RNA sequence: UUUUUUUUUUUUUUUUUUUUUUUUUUCUCCUCUUUUUUUUUUUU
């Protein structure tokens, strides 16, 4: 499990982007579903990163 | 006996206004027959 969260955050840019393509198209059918993707799969230990974030 | 790297949720907020129910048409139009008109009076 060390490239597993590498992938995720691959995978959320990919999610992330595909909402200026279907804004692009005009197609909110599935703008609204990566929008709740994108929401679905942010968690904590991604974030967790380094020991001094803050 | 299968390594290394590929960032992410638009920036902004400390804008004035001294009025008053309604609202605006429809034309001139043959009234039939015992009458002058009776009348005081009293019991409410």
């Amino acid at each position: 499990e060390g490239l597993v969260v590498r992938c995720i955050q691959r995978l959320a840019e990919m999610c992330r982007s595909l909402r200026g393509a279907a804004r692009l198209v005009g197609e909110p059918v599935l703008g609204a579903k990566m929008e709740t993707a994108a929401t679905l799969l942010r968690r904590d230990i991604v974030f967790a990163a380094s020991l001094y974030t803050q």
